């Protein structure tokens, strides 16, 4: 789709942004590149990052209810505050993963020390919480209310979801493994990442009214979602060669899980133990039994089970937006 | 006072949390970060919130009201954990810091779990006073951490000693952002919010200008305690904060002094402090905090509702006492 024009709001989210910043009286505004570190923030961080998940809430937004004008720009606006969300996200998420890398840059957390890392995360926060509070002119009170409430829930279902991925006590004798993974994977991925933004799209849609049945189009982000993380978890198997990424990390992983429902007592003693130590022994491992075949069945039921999904939407025209979503996704992850 | 029994409502707090905990281990793990992290302290923020909120008597909105008060401590303790991090905390409240006995991604993450948390239950408050309140609630929290991060960054982002004409502006700029406004106005206004009191607007700017100095005066404190007792590099002047003790010795140092401090500025906090002492600037701290009492009561005494002005007796009291009770000699 075109989708060159909420990109091209970036620049009034900022005066948005900016306009914001006059935080203190009486003055002639030295003390005051306070103003000019956020709005450097903004576009390193904000700036990059493919804009997947905006353009989400900005494409469903666009078909439930087509606009045409002066609500229109307060779908832009949301949703480069859902970008400022998700920038914040990884912000955090880079640190606690050590990260090196991300929107092509390096990580914020090197550049401007992680003490500031911390800061600016919550920074932009407290922006996106009262950015998202401007709504209530141009959409009223109850449309912005499940708003915070979808904003609510998904984040602090990202923060469970980031706990499990934190969580030290992954184990030897582990069955529930592939259970321990993908509902973590619900919450740590697909809540912000589709259920935030799509359903955001359609509380500022605010059409149609679907129900009941609609229990379906969360069925469809689920899958999205960890189709999503076990792209990301594969080509960390694949692409990184460093002397420490993810399994050098105890890191509950796709390659790992299914490895693990795979491989004998005499392969799953290989995995145990260099786990956490040696990622090209356990990368080894991962090729005999070659995670990426497997990895490559994966796809085409977790396609096949969107596509069939798909043509049940009760939304001929969403039924074609999600089609159109599940479209994208895959090209992205096919690239 | 009581007070008893906002305290004792931290059990029915803590089993609105799990019940926000049905997701559905984690539950323990954060049942226990609150223990850790909210049930441990003075509770002077929330206590705050209720005694504001003290002197409508006709709803039980009053458990509502409690842990609102608790959703206030919550944030200061996630407040408080990130600050120690930033600044190398070892211990808060008597015990390690949650960063240290939980690391820095959790507590990083778990941040973000009080404060959704603190999000979640204010959210569900539509039902107690309805929808106006909370969205008035709403927007309070907003500028306070708002204002509060935006003072951490002051924090973070380092002072100019050689153009140090005026730092003490940025001083007491950065303290009102970074402690006074969640510490006070924060909680100070969510209470007379639930009140809904009747309501001298006007009148306001007054109050506003109380907890501007229980807040500076709250800051100013913690900054020479930390200076009177800390002993390390972990310390104020070894991380190179901007802070009462250094701002005023540069009131009040000749040009030998000031050149002196801004080199061992932060290495050998030794050298820093042995000048405070012949600056003698717990000297100077007394007639301030001497001088903060009156003209809080000063400020008091002009509160015209009669009604508020007694609250507001017993938060300047609470505050002074808890700032003047600490080691003494
Ligand atoms: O594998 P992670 O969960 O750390 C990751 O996917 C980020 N993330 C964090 C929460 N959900 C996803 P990334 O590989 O992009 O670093
Ligand atoms: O000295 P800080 O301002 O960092 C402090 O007072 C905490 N704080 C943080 C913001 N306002 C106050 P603490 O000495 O308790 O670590
Ligand atoms: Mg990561
Ligand atoms: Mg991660
Ligand atoms: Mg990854
Ligand atoms: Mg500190
Ligand atoms: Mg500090
Ligand atoms: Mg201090």
């Amino acid at each position: 789709y075109d989708y060159t024009d909420f990109i091209n709001y970036y620049d009034k989210f900022k005066v948005i942004v900016y306009n914001v910043l006059k935080k203190l009286p009486l003055n002639d505004e030295i003390r005051k590149p306070v103003i000019e570190y956020y709005l450097n923030c903004i576009d390193y961080n904000v700036k990059k990052g493919k804009h997947i998940r905006g353009k989400i809430l900005v494409l469903i937004s666009s078909l439930s209810s087509a606009y045409s004008n002066i609500k229109r720009d307060s779908i832009y606006l949301l949703g480069w505050v859902v970008e400022a969300i998700q920038a914040l996200i990884l912000i955090a998420d880079d640190i606690m993963d050590s990260g090196k890398f991300r929107r092509g840059a390096p990580c914020w957390y090197i550049v401007h020390g992680q003490s500031n890392a911390i800061n600016d995360i919550f920074f932009l926060k407290m922006l996106s919480l009262s950015l998202i509070f401007e709504l209530s002119s141009v959409f009223g009170n109850d449309i912005v209310m499940k708003i915070q409430k979808i904003y609510n829930e998904s984040i602090f279902f990202t923060v469970l979801g980031q706990h499990l991925d934190l969580s030290y006590f992954d184990l030897s004798k582990a069955d529930k493994i592939s259970e321990r993974y993908f509902s973590m994977v619900e919450m740590k991925t697909s809540r912000y990442t589709f259920y935030m933004p799509v359903f955001f799209g359609l509380t500022l849609s605010e059409i149609q009214v679907s129900s009941a049945q609609l229990n379906l189009i969360e069925a469809i982000l689920y899958k999205l979602g960890e189709f999503y993380q076990v792209h990301n978890d594969v080509s960390d198997y694949l692409f990184n060669d460093s002397n420490a990424d993810d399994i050098c990390r105890f890191k509950l992983t796709w390659p790992l899980q299914k490895s693990f429902e795979i491989a004998d007592e005499e392969m799953k003693l290989k995995i145990s133990e260099n786990y956490g130590k040696n990622s090209s022994l356990v990368k080894d491992c991962y090729n005999l039994l070659k995670i990426n075949e497997h990895y490559l069945e994966y796809q085409r039921n977790a396609l096949d089970y969107l596509i069939k999904l798909v043509k049940d939407i009760t939304d001929d025209s969403l039924q074609k937006v999600f089609i159109h979503l599940i479209h994208q996704i895959s090209e992205l992850i096919t690239n």
